[PDB]
This record gives structure tokens, sequence and C-alpha cells, in this order.
């Protein structure tokens, strides 16, 4: 082998080198001297210009022109608009190879199986927040598809200078309600506290339960967010049952269909997407090991131990662990139940693989985020656990960004 | 410079000062982080890792800048410049063994750092002597199930000739055979050591836990076999809490994890043999051990005995039998009377332990993916704590295997 990192399968005894990483443009946060990889957050004219170049000779490359005419009419029709603007605009199947491209280079979603089939909305035409509203609300109709659920992104106009963003202000597009207690308690999800909060200042006249649905905070460049709320026919739920253990539905659990992430730039040949939401299905585990166990979140393994009549006094009794297996069980069954996509950690771990291998033939290697890929109850016993994984920064790309309150 | 370690669970908020201190570098660059890659691929030298420590010595008993300091540093300048090495005493060997272990960024066991009984074995000359020595490091941390963490420190590596070593990856292991049928009996964790057992004229039982021979390598000599004497060796019946048919499928488990094949480093000196022990973590036994694909691989056969569905993932067979598993090897050492500990115990110590590192020391390297157990992740407090990951030395490094 040569100087391209070494990936080893543990399991299987397989070997790969990782070529792709070489087509990184932008430095992560490690060093020779100490390893961040699992911080969850780290931290004009010529730089602008030779992003889109390079995104230009990509979107050629993908269509097999790389040389020819239009590549390079394109690169100084591109070069041309930065010239008398400082800025540039995609082509419609520019955004759309984009979009796809950084779902495809995200090293956290465990889901790039599927990065091939992607409903690409450009909605780079809205102008206002009620458009905004109604662009959510085709985008939510679409990829609920009565439970038959359809990966998809509405893409709103790309960030503009001296003038304002478009901005969507919840993390999701459906999440629930957090109401701070008298007790200091959180009635609700303690995830979703300040965004409650804020929508309640913004004149939203809250619930009281434990699984009220958001109000949308929207706001279209330099005017304060406007609230939006959607209509509850527009929002697939599951209720929570369980397969053998009759007393679960008692509990009046539930979860949403739709996971929507909202406040993620999309960044594509420089030009910058500050409201983008995309949307996929859920993997069981994200609603039952971290939305419903996680410590600060739901935290509802005690209970449910209680229920199950487990020894909760000791840690070896593995109550944890015994009542987790059940939740994510009842994610499972529910949703099967109901009719709504989702899929299980060992089926995603598995076609996960099937990715990776598939990306080591087409581009010679995957960026991937160990400690995330891997599933937060029974890792070892996903194939994802034994594989050997490269994380590095390519674009396009889904980059967090900070809260704009 | 210095990097800000936040935990999601609780939202407090560390600076890690402590990696300044490293002088060793690591796999990861700017451009690709490679932390998930299990390995990686003269006087000044010398000298000045000698130096810094013995420093990180006489610091320790407090003793920095006086007499016995100078002296001592003195007496390493003169051996090294005339013999091109040098040697530790025995409470210098013993500070840097338990700093090996405290500067490991893969152990989750860390919050014991400083209870290690350590046993010198440097005027050890032959592999009889070795096996000696390792029989009594068995019954010493042994100790009729009362595990107390052991070292034993073979002779350093020297310019002139080959390591003392020991062959084995760990002093007890099951062995693998590899059958007709390109089936493996036994642990196929261990089909080579078992087939270089063989071939220095060891006579192999047939039986799925069939504890090796130790293989020991004296300097430039063909390594030579032992046969551990089957009443050191404690090990554990797995039976379960309430499944009365588990105990039929006739598993069991050494008590002893014991590392041997590791290079300890002290002082810019290499101990190449220098086994340590200290207890289980259960999801190490119950877990990775057992239902391994590539080991022992019993996953199936435990869910079929508990009637689940295996034809199907969704009903989660695989992560309710793995549960009775983990639940079977506690049960069955907490019933042997042998120290083990789970995996929610474990990671509240080493929480803890961070907190007193951080209070010491001014931060811990720690390996996240090694830290965070195999199953249940988020369901410990270790997989919501960032962490930083460098090496400190002393430390244990992998090496390449004597054949
Ligand atoms: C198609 C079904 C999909 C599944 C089953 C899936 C699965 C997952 C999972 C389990 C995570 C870990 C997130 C967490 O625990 O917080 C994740 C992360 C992520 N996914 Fe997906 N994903 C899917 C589709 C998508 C789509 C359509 C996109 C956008 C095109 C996407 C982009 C991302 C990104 C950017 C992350 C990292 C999120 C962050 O850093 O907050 N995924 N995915
Ligand atoms: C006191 C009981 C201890 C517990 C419960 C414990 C726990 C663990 C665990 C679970 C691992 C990872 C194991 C794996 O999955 O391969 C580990 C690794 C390690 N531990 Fe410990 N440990 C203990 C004592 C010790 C002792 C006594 C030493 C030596 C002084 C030590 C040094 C190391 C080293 C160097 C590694 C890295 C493993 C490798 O690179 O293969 N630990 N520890
Ligand atoms: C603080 C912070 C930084 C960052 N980069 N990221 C986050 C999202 C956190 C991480 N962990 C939980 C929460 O994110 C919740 C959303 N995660 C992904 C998902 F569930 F919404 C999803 C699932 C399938 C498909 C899809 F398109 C989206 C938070
Ligand atoms: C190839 C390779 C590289 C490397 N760095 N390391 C290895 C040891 C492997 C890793 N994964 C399992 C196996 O190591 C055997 C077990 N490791 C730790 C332990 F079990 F030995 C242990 C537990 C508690 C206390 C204690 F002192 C020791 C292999
Ligand atoms: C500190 C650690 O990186 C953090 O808890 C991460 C670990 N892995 C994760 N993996 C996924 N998919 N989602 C997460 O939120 C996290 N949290
Ligand atoms: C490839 C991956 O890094 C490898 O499987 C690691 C992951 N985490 C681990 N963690 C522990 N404690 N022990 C291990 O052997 C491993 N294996
Ligand atoms: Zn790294």
């Amino acid at each position: 082998g040569p100087k391209f990192p070494r990936v080893k399968n543990w399991e299987l005894g397989s070997i790969t080198y990782d070529t792709l990483c070489a087509q990184s443009q932008q430095d992560g946060p490690c060093t020779p001297r100490r390893c961040l990889g699992s911080l969850v957050l780290p931290r004009p004219a010529e730089q602008l210009l030779s992003q889109a170049r390079d995104f230009i000779n990509q979107y050629y490359s993908s269509i097999k022109r790389s040389g020819s005419q239009a590549h390079e009419e394109r690169l100084q029709e591109v070069e041309a608009e930065v010239a008398s603007t400082g800025t540039y605009h995609l082509r419609e199947s520019e955004l759309v190879f984009g979009a796809k491209q950084a779902w495809r280079n995200a090293p956290r979603c465990v889901g790039r199986i599927q990065w091939g089939k992607l409903q690409v909305f450009d909605a780079r035409d809205c102008s206002s927040a009620q458009e905004m509203f109604t662009y959510i609300c085709n985008h939510i109709k679409y990829a609920t598809n009565r439970g038959n659920l359809r990966s998809a992104i509405t893409v709103f106009p790309q960030r503009a200078p001296g003038r304002g963003d478009f901005r969507i202000w919840n993390s999701q597009l459906v999440r629930y309600a957090g109401y701070r207690q008298q007790d200091g308690s959180v009635r609700g999800d303690p995830a979703n506290v300040e965004i409650t909060e804020l929508c309640i200042q913004h004149g939203w006249t809250p619930g009281n339960g434990r699984f009220d649905v958001l109000p949308l905070l929207l706001q279209a460049p330099d005017e304060a967010p406007e609230l939006f709320v959607l209509p509850p026919e527009l929002v697939l739920e599951v209720p929570l049952e369980h397969p053998t253990l009759e007393w679960f539905a008692a509990l009046g659990l539930r979860w949403y269909a739709l996971p929507a992430v909202s406040n993620m730039l999309l960044e594509i040949g420089g030009l910058e997407f500050s409201a983008a939401p995309f949307s996929g299905w859920y993997m069981s585990t994200e609603i039952g090991t971290r939305n419903l166990c996680d410590p600060h979140r739901y935290n509802i393994l005690e209970d449910v131990a209680v229920c199950m009549d487990l020894d909760t006094r000791t840690t070896s009794s593995l109550w944890k662990d015994k009542a987790a297996v059940e939740i994510n069980l009842a994610v499972l069954h529910s949703f099967q139940l109901a009719k709504v996509t989702i899929v299980d950690h060992h089926a995603a771990t598995v076609s996960f693989m099937k990715h990776l291998d598939n990306e080591q033939k087409a581009r010679g290697g995957c960026p991937a985020d160990w400690a995330w890929i891997v599933p937060p109850i029974s890792g070892s016993l996903t194939p994802v656990f034994h594989q050997e994984m490269v994380n590095y920064i390519l674009s396009p790309a889904f980059r967090y960004q900070p809260d704009p309150w």
C-alpha cells in the first residue's frame, strides 16, 4: 500500500486504502499532537472563486464532461458573474447535484445508501416568511406521503452581502414543546425549553402536555421571525405500544414520523444556503434510545423498568439495558403497525456497510464519523463497530450553524 | 491550543491543558481523523526522555530540585554517556508502571491506577525463570477470586540482543482448533497461537475451552513451552439467574484478564515483556468474547434457546440475547465470588476519575471509541462526555508478534 490511510475491517480481515481523503479542502479539528474526533462542535474575492471552480469541476465530472466546451464556458460564466456581483448562481441541475452530494459527503449519516434518491425542491424564489410556511408545508406533505416516507430537501435563497439570512429557527421542522415548571423539572422535551420560551415570547399560546407540537419561527431576510402553526393533520404521529407488554400503551408515549433537520447550512461551491431543511426517515434507536432514554431528555428508563418490575436498586441487574431494549422494540413494532417507514439499527448498519463498499469502488473512500455511525445500543452487535473509518470534510457539505438568537 | 471539553448530559465544560505535555505524535492530522484505527503503522533522544521521567519522579514524591534529584539526574547522564543506556531504581519502575496505566487512553479502569502490585523480574535470565515469575503473578493476582491488579516486569530491551517476550497475547486464553469442515472449535482468535503451540510440541485437547500453554522467549532462543498448572487458572461456569437451560450450554470464562504482549516504555527504556492484570469488565466477556461474529458467535444459539424470532432483525433478538449473556456473566462471577465490574459501575467510576484527573493534572487522555462500552453505549455517562486523546509517557505500546 501507499501514503493514504489504510482501513481495516476487524470482523472480516478486509483492507482498503482511502484515496478520497486527498480531495479534502477543509481542515478538521485534529492534529498530530491530539485527536479531537469526539467533539460534537469544533471550530470574498479569490477564496470564493476557487471553491466555485472546484464545485463546477465536480458537477462536470459527474456528467462526464470534464475539459469540454460547456464545462469551460460555465467556468468563464461563473468568473464573469463573481467579477461583477461578487456572488453567482447555481443552475437547477447544479443545485440538485450539490444537495445530493452534501448528503453523500456528511460523515455522520448512517443512511447514505439512500444518497442518490432525494427530492430536491427549489425554493430559491421564496420572498416572504409566509411563503416559507407554504414551502415548508408542501415539503412535509410530500415527504410524509401518508407514512410511506420520501427523502427531500427544500432549498431557500442563498446568503447575500450585507443582506439578512433566511433562517428556520426551529432545529427540526417537527419537535415537541418543553415547559419549565415550578419544581425545576421540565414537562415535555428538555432539549426544547429555549425554543419553546422563544415561541411564547413571539405570541404562541402554549399547551401543557408531554408531546405538544411546536409552532415554527421563520425568518425572511432582515425582518424578525413570524410564527406559524402546522395544521395537526399535516403532522403524522405514531402512538407507542409494545408487542407483548400490554401496559406499555398506557404510558401515553408517542413520536412523530418525519425527522426533518432544519437548522443546518448547505454549502455548495462557496454559496451558502442558510435555510434548506432536509428529511428522511428515522432509525429506531434515535427515538427509542436517545430521545426517550437520555437522562437529559424524556428519561423514561426508570419508569419503564419499574413497570417491567426490574431491580433498579443495583446496576448489575442490567435493568437499564433490559428496559431500553423493550422501548426500542416498542418503537419499531409501533411504527411498523402504523405502516410508517422506520429502519432498525441492525438493518441500517448492514446497509451502510454496503454503502461503504459502493463508495470504495466509486470515489475510493467514504468519510465517516465512527462514534456517530455506531448505534447507541448494541454497538458491537452491528457490523459497523468492527469497521475502521476515516473522518474528513468534503464539499458540498452540511455545516452546523449557531442559533439565530 | 487548549481544547474545550463539554459534557452534553450536564452541560459542564473543562479545558484540557494536560495534552501540552505530549511529546509523541498520534495518527490524526487536520486533513483527516484516524482516531478509530486500532493501530498506528542515540543519546540525545534517550537522555531527554530519561531526564523528563526522573523529573516526573522527584516531582511525584515532592522532592523536585533537591539533592537526591540532582545526583540521580547525574547518575543518568553518566550511565548513558558511557553505556548508551541506563537502568531504573525499583521505586522508579514502580512509579513508571502506575503512570503507564494512568496514561493509557483506552482503559476504562483507571480509577484504580494507583493501586498496583509491581513485581520486579529484571533479574530474570531464562524462560524457566520467566515461567515461575508468571506463575507467582497468577497466584497473586487471582487470590481465590479477590482479584488484585498486578504487573511483572521482565528485563528491558538492549541494542546488543533479542528481546524477552511472551508470545501469548494473554496469560490465560482458550485454544482455537481449525476443523476439517473449515470450521473453528474453541476460540477463533487463538487459531494461530494454538498452531504455534502444537508446532513447538504441545499435545492439544479438543474442547471448546482448553487453556493454551505459555510460549516464553528468552533472548535469541527458540521460545519454550510451559503448561499452566490447572489449579492456578481460576475459571467460572456460566449460569443464568432465571434461565435454567443456560448452564447446559457448557459455557465458561477465566477469572484473570492478563495482557502479556504489550511493550512498557518508561523514561525511554523499553520493557518488551511486562504482563499486567486487573479484573474484567463484564461486557468484555458477555458482549465481545462470546457474541462477536469472529469469536465464539453464540448469539443465535442463545436467542433460539430463548425461543425468539431469528427470521427478522426488527424483533431485536440480537439485543435481547446479548443482554441475557451479559446477565449470565455477572450473576456467574458474583456467584463464584470473583471480582468483575459491569459497564454501568465502571463508566460511573471513569467519570469520577476524569474529575480527579482534571483537578490533579488538567485533563485525561481518553479514547472515546474504547471507553464507551459495546452495548448500551448512550445508556452510560461516558457516551455524553467529550474526550481528548493523546500520548503521554510512561506508556504501554502495542507490539509486533515475535514471529
Ligand atoms: C434516508 C433516511 C436517513 C436515515 C435512516 C438517516 C440516519 C441518520 C442518523 C441515525 C443520523 C445520526 C443523527 C443523530 O443521532 O442525531 C444521521 C445524521 C445525519 N444525516 Fe441522515 N439519515 C437519513 C437521511 C438523511 C438525509 C435525507 C439527509 C440530507 C440530505 C441526511 C443528512 C444527515 C446529516 C447532515 C447528519 C448529521 C446531522 C448533524 O450533525 O446534526 N440524512 N442520519
Ligand atoms: C482494575 C481493573 C481494570 C479494568 C476493569 C480495566 C478495563 C479495561 C477495558 C475494558 C479495556 C478495553 C478492553 C478491550 O475491549 O480490549 C482496558 C484496556 C487497557 N487497560 Fe485496563 N482495566 C483494568 C486494569 C488495568 C490494569 C491493571 C492495567 C495495567 C496496569 C490496565 C491497562 C490497560 C491498557 C494498557 C489497555 C489498552 C488495551 C489495548 O491496547 O489492547 N488496565 N482496560
Ligand atoms: C448541538 C448539535 C450539533 C450538531 N451538529 N447536531 C446536533 C443534532 C443533535 C445530535 N443528536 C441529536 C440531535 O439531532 C437531532 C436530529 N438528528 C438527525 C435526525 F434524527 F433528525 C434525522 C434522522 C434521520 C434522517 C434525517 F434526515 C434526520 C446538535
Ligand atoms: C490487534 C490488537 C491491538 C490492540 N491495541 N489491542 C488488542 C487487544 C484486543 C482489543 N480488544 C480485545 C483484545 O484485548 C484483550 C482484552 N483487552 C483488555 C483486557 F481484556 F485484557 C483487560 C480487561 C480488564 C483489565 C485488564 F487488565 C485487561 C489487539
Ligand atoms: C461526546 C460524543 O461525541 C457525543 O455524546 C455523541 C456521540 N455519538 C453520537 N452519535 C449520534 N448519532 N448522535 C449523537 O448525538 C451522538 N453524540
Ligand atoms: C474498529 C474499532 O475502532 C474497534 O472495533 C474498537 C472499537 N472500540 C473498542 N473498545 C474496546 N473497549 N475494545 C475494543 O476492542 C474496541 N474495538
Ligand atoms: Zn482524530
